[PDB]
């Protein structure tokens, strides 16, 4: 089954998103901040990353910068899922390599369509 890394400092958000992913039969790996995410990425390669922006220790923009600095990481599709609604926040995430920027409030239907689309690229 496809593996998804979910990176967000709100466990309740991760749990909600995980339920939607698990319903499609995907395996889910979680991370509470950007540093924890990169640590886990040293040891495995997911098929997709779902990435929050505002997080303690290391934010999502810094994560995107670090993903570009490794051959085995740079090709993993990233969906940014964030409460940052600004056109400027979206611009920066896309410039740093994110495939899509999705805004909270979260929609499982909108989300899963995008996840399936990217996994079937
Ligand atoms: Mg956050």
């Amino acid at each position: 089954s496809k593996k998804v890394l979910l990176v967000d400092d709100s466990a309740p958000i991760r749990k909600m998103v995980s339920f939607v992913l698990k319903k499609e039969g995907y395996e889910v790996i979680e991370a509470e901040n950007g540093q924890i995410a990169l640590e886990k990425l040293s040891e495995f390669t997911p098929d997709l990353i779902v990435l929050d922006i505002m997080m303690p220790v290391m934010d999502g923009f810094t994560v995107l910068k670090k993903l570009q600095e490794k051959e085995e990481w740079k090709r993993i599709p990233v969906i940014v899922l964030t409460a940052k609604g600004g056109e400027e926040d979206e611009s920066l995430a896309l410039s740093l390599g994110a495939r899509k920027v999705m805004r909270k409030p979260f929609s499982p239907s909108q989300f899963i369509e995008e996840v399936k689309h990217l996994l079937n690229e």
